[PDB]
């Protein structure tokens, strides 16, 4: 682990040795738009804006990755619901249910499953409005994708028009599925995740073990 | 019918398109002229009258791009993989791969431009003859322009050489990057690369791909 200053909250940025090669502009592109986001409340709070950066990426091989954080209630951790109480992580939860057999369970967090780094691409956003800080996180949020995209096999984005915009690289397998919390999609959603596995030893990698992100 | 052209400054001069490509067709032109007369310097492949010949193809009847890096080193045709005497690897590698998964047994050859929801696709539009890649530095701007139209239509970017497609940068659709079809024994991959892509068509609920349509009897 490691660490650097910041000119604004949250102040100090701890994060894994794997984030090296771009904490350097990630402090410079933050310092230029920090002052702008702390205007706001914002779901995460600033203190866990960088939560995730605390992740290692050479141990994983799939990003599941959302636009931004929940409008309210972030944890800094994406798809994180400490009372499971998000359609989110909810619907998550019910699509791995459906595809391993687990039927008893309390909540689900796909921060535990080994080779899976979870994602928000925007940092942080306005309370109770989606996508309202990507104009600040913009470079920033470029940077840090492009850079677990060169670790991870298959990038999995929820989102399919929250995802309308934005670049990636090549060459990441990249599917767009459908949200979580979006309607009657649930036979979309399940294979989307099934899929996943498949598209990994295509590129010859582990499968995942998505039963892992249970809470009991 | 249904076509359009344009002029350019130098060799092919014309450029003949379908409608669908008409919002980048100026940008095209500009950024053309811009490269071509040190891009003529060079016997290339294919022959500048078959750069554009892909711009014929409409894009609203299409949901899968089959992508190549840039074309054969040499005998290239204008159409992306198109081998007339089936002799080149890449598609004879291509036409295995369906047959394995279609079941057709006895062909004489294959090509990817007949197949309806298929748009086959190279990159860079040419090559000095012999070398590959080596035009890059000309179609660089000219490639993310045309790459990018053509990914607003189809919901399926299926790239072909994971090393070639290194570096380059495209903009959300489903993509996948398989091995060059002239990979050695990366038969399974390369049959379920194909395979997958009907799969990944019905998760955004679109019609597959009848992949049997480019067999030439
Ligand atoms: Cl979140």
């Amino acid at each position: 682990m490691n660490s650097v200053t910041v000119s604004h909250a949250p102040y100090t940025i701890t994060y894994h040795n794997d984030w090296e090669p771009v904490m350097s502009q990630l402090v410079e592109f933050y310092n230029e738009v920090a002052s702008w986001l702390l205007r706001d409340e914002t779901s995460p709070i600033p203190d866990k804006f960088f939560i995730q950066l605390k992740q290692p990426l050479r141990n994983k091989r799939v990003c599941v990755c959302g636009i931004d954080p929940y409008p309210k209630d972030g944890t800094g951790v994406p798809f994180e619901s400490p009372n499971f109480t998000k359609k989110s992580i909810k619907e998550i939860a019910s699509s791995i249910s459906r595809l391993t057999g687990v039927i008893d369970y309390k909540g689900y967090n796909l921060n535990i499953i080994d080779g899976v780094i979870p994602w928000n691409y925007y940092l942080s956003c306005k309370l109770g409005e989606t996508k309202s800080h990507a104009i600040y996180w913009d470079k920033i949020s470029k940077l840090l994708l492009q850079h677990i995209t060169k670790h991870v096999s298959v990038l999995y984005c929820l989102g399919k028009t929250d995802f309308s915009n934005i670049r990636a690289k090549l060459p990441v397998t990249t599917i767009v599925g459908y949200h979580p919390a979006a309607r009657d999609r649930q036979f979309e959603k399940d294979r989307s995740f099934e899929i996943i596995n498949v598209l990994l030893e295509l590129d010859n990698k582990a499968p995942i073990n998505w039963a892992q992100g249970f809470i009991y």
